C-alpha cells in the first residue's frame, strides 16, 4: 500500500503466532520489539539512539508478518519505548520512501 | 524520488541558507536538528527515544527545503547524533511509504 505521515505509521505485525502493532521506522538501522518470549537462542545486545542505550536480546532468522508481507530476519527485543520496524525488515518487504 | 532503505535515507536539506544532511524518518514525530544557534524564541521540550528523553529547543514556522520542496513548521534542536526530517514536515512535500 501508500501510506501518508499524517498519522504514525503503525501496522499489524504477526511474530510468534502473536498479533501486534507496530511504527515503520526508516529512521531505525534496526527491528525492536517491546518483552516477549520467541523460540530459540538469544544473544545478549545493546542497541543505542537518542538518550543512550537499552539491553535488549537478539533473535536471528525470526519469521515475522508485516501488514501481509512476510520477512525472516533479525528481532531485537528489549524495553522500547514503542514497537518499530527497521530498515533490515523494511527492505525486505520492499519499502520505500517516495516523493 | 524513490528513497530505498538499503542504507540509512540520508538527504541535503537547506535551512536558512545552510546545507545539512538529514534523515528522512517516519519514526519521528517532529524534525529535531543538531545543535545550532538559531535566533528568536523557542519553547522547552522533551523527545523521547530508544535510550530515554533528551531535552530540545522548539521553534515555530522554521521553513526547511527538501529536494526542492519548501515546509515550513516546527523545528526541535537539541544534542542529537544526526539531522532528522520528521513527520510534520514530510506530509508538507508529498511523501508516502510504499511497499
Ligand atoms: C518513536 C520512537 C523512536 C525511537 C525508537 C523515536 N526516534 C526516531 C527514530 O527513527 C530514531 C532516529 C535516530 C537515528 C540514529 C541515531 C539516533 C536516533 N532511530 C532509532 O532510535 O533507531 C534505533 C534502533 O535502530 C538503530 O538505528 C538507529 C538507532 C537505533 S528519536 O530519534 O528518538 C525522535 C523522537 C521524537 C522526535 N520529535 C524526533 C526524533
Amino acid at each position: 500500500p501508500q501510506i501518508t505521515l499524517w498519522k504514525r505509521p503503525l501496522v499489524t505485525i504477526k511474530i510468534g503466532g502473536q498479533l501486534k502493532e507496530a511504527l515503520l521506522d526508516t529512521g531505525a538501522d534496526d527491528t525492536v520489539l517491546e518483552e516477549m518470549n520467541l523460540p530459540g537462542r538469544w544473544k545478549p545486545k545493546m542497541i543505542g539512539g537518542v538518550g543512550g542505550f537499552i539491553k535488549v536480546r537478539q533473535y536471528d532468522q525470526i519469521l515475522i508478518e508485516i501488514c501481509g508481507h512476510k520477512a525472516i530476519g533479525t528481532v531485537l527485543v528489549g524495553p522500547t519505548p514503542v514497537n518499530i520496524i527497521g530498515r533490515n525488515l523494511l527492505t525486505q518487504i520492499g519499502c520505500t520512501l517516495n516523493f
